């Protein structure tokens, strides 16, 4: 009930490879971070483990929209005996040309996932190379971030 908004991402574990990829598909509802009343959204993708940011990806930024659709791929190399222990973080910023770029929201799945996020990943595991897509709400950083550190 936060109303940051919420992401459409899939997933996808290539056990054989260690190939993990996210793809981000599309944002909805997303909060207004500026003063005209939209918002300049893009989202960056963060492999985790143990607390600590490991590897990051960024998609492009798509301007004065709360319904942003981004269609673009992003792939880590994660080997099978440490694919159940890391976290994928997804989280949507507003761009500002000036100043820092403030997240509207974040969720994370892997490790220590819970609910749909959780649901998510284990869909992923159950079925190597098939993609699977799904929604997820934002989440305010500061409760994620309590849940990563
Ligand atoms: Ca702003
Ligand atoms: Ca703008
Ligand atoms: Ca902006």
């Amino acid at each position: 009930l936060e109303k940051l908004g919420d992401i459409c991402f899939s997933l996808r574990y290539v056990p054989t490879a260690g190939k993990l990829t996210v793809v981000i598909l599309e944002a909805k509802n997303l909060k207004k971070m500026d003063v005209g009343g939209l918002s300049d959204p893009y989202v960056k993708i963060h492999l985790m483990q143990n607390g600590k940011r490991l590897k990051k990806k960024k998609t492009t930024i798509k301007k004065n929209t709360l319904n942003p659709y981004y269609n673009e791929s992003f792939s880590f190399e994660v080997p099978f005996e440490q694919i159940q222990k890391v976290q994928v973080v997804v989280t949507v910023l507003d761009y500002d040309k000036i100043g820092k770029n403030d997240a509207i929201g974040k969720v994370f799945v892997g490790y220590n996932s819970t609910g749909a996020e959780l649901r998510h990943w284990s869909d992923m595991l159950a079925n190597p190379r098939r993609p699977i897509a799904q929604w997820h709400t934002l989440q305010v950083e500061e409760e994620v971030d309590a849940m990563l550190a």
